[PDB]
């Protein structure tokens, strides 16, 4: 299953589901300031899933792996606000996390079997 290309709709598709989910709803615009005062004191760099789709769609991703990079981002930035563990958004996280990484890692590894594949000779 050689297509180095094939990854792209697989995270459009997997982006959609990630939509679908309840649990992304916290997750799908950059953070409001004036709700959340603080939230640049804390968090470097913000990220939310309707900046990676566009991040996608734009071009701006050459590998699976800097979008999951990117994803992953998400949910630190949620472990690093959290004042609880017990936290409604922060369980909300790790919910969609273990979602995220149950469906990428077949993302993940065709891509890399199709680059190195390329390689090959
Ligand atoms: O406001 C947020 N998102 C949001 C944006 C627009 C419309 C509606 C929304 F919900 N947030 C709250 C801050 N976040 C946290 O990860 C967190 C952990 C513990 C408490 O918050 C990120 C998501």
């Amino acid at each position: 299953s050689y297509d180095i290309q094939a990854w792209k709709k697989q995270c459009e598709e997997l982006l959609n589901l990630i939509f679908q989910c309840e649990d992304s709803e916290p997750f799908r615009q950059p953070v409001d300031l004036l709700e959340y005062p603080d939230y640049r004191d804390i968090i470097d760099t913000p990220m939310d899933f309707a900046t990676v789709r566009e991040t996608l769609e734009a071009g701006n991703y050459e590998s699976p792996m800097e979008l999951c990079k990117d994803v992953r981002l998400i949910f630190s930035n949620s472990k690093a606000y959290t004042p609880s563990k017990r936290s409604r958004i922060y369980s909300m996280s790790l919910r969609l996390s273990a979602f995220f990484e149950e469906h990428i890692s077949s993302v993940l590894s065709d891509y890399k079997s199709a680059l190195r594949f390329h390689k090959r000779n």
